[PDB]
Parts: C-alpha cells; structure tokens; sequence
C-alpha cells in the first residue's frame, strides 16, 4: 500500500510523462529492448528494426508506446484501485504475449530511467522510490492475475 503522498508523487511525475507520451514511449521501448534485447524478441512488428534512428522513424513503434503508457497512467491513476484495468491486461500477457514478470521489471527499469533522464528536477530520490513502490504493486497484481489464469511466468 502507497500513501497518499507517494500516489502524489507518482501522478506528478505522470502528468510530466503526458506533456509528451510518444516521446516517452519510444524512450523507453528503445531503453527496454537495448537492454534486454531478449524482449525485442516478443514482436514480430518490431525486431526487424536495426538501429536506435529506425526505432525512433517507425510510427508503429510509437503508436504502441503511446498504448503502453496510456494503459499503465490509466492503472496508476487509480492508485492502487486497479482490478478493472489489471485484468485485462494480465489476459493478454499471460495468454497471449506470455510476457514473463521478469520482463516486466525490465521495462520498469526501462522507465524509471527515463523518467529520471527527463526530469530529473521532479524525480528525486522521494518520487523515485515511490514510482518503484507503484510499480512493484502493479508486478505484485498482475503477478497474481497471471496465475489465476494459469500462468507462472
Ligand atoms: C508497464 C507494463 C506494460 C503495459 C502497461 C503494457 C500494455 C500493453 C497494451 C495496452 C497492449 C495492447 C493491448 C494488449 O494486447 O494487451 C500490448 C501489446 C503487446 N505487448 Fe505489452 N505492456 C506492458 C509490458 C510489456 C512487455 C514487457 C512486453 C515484452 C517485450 C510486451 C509485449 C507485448 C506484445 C508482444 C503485444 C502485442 C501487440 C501486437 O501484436 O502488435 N508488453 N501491451
């Protein structure tokens, strides 16, 4: 459970990420799949494309960062109270895209990092730990929802 100032902190920090949710979105997909190129893997759209620029010029490339990031803002939202957005969610991942827990600490990272890069000024030591305290709920959460429907992963 997050308290109500770490909630704050979080949707601060959000509604800087929405000032430009593309730009966002790519960063972090470019961050997630340099890092852990095993995710990049996972699509079949993507994987094709060869170099950071290519990543950036693919409009298909940010029109799916920009569902990610409005799919998680949405969850974070509600502060914890996210069993109607989650569930879906996990019925993709877990059943479909069978994206392991694993990889969504990676694309975690993939935030926090880029959250920092960007705003360093509104993400702090505070707001950071926070972000990582949502975001470990949300892994938590769904962690469950993917069992229930079957899956370890
Ligand atoms: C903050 C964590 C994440 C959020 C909020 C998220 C959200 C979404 C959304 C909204 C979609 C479109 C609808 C759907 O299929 O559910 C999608 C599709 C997809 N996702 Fe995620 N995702 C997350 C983490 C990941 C990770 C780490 C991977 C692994 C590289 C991944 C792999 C995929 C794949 C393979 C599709 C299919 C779309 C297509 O076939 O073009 N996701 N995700």
């Amino acid at each position: 459970v997050l308290s109500e100032g770490e909630w704050q902190l979080v949707l601060h920090v959000w509604a800087k990420v929405e000032a430009d949710v593309a730009g966002h979105g790519q960063d972090i997909l470019i961050r997630l799949f340099k890092s852990h190129p095993e995710t990049l893997e996972k699509h079949d759209r993507f994987k094709h494309l060869k170099t950071e620029a290519e990543m950036k010029a693919s409009e298909d490339l940010k029109k799916h960062g920009v569902t990610v990031l409005t799919a998680l803002g949405a969850i974070l939202k509600k502060k914890g109270h996210h069993e109607a957005e989650l569930k879906p969610l996990a019925q993709s991942h877990a059943t479909k895209h069978k994206i392991p827990i694993k990889y969504l600490e990676f694309i975690s990272e993939a935030i926090i990092h880029v959250l920092h890069s960007r705003h360093p000024g509104d993400f702090g030591a505070d707001a950071q730990g926070a972000m990582n305290k949502a975001l470990e709920l949300f892994r938590k959460d769904i962690a469950a929802k993917y069992k229930e429907l079957g899956y370890q992963g």
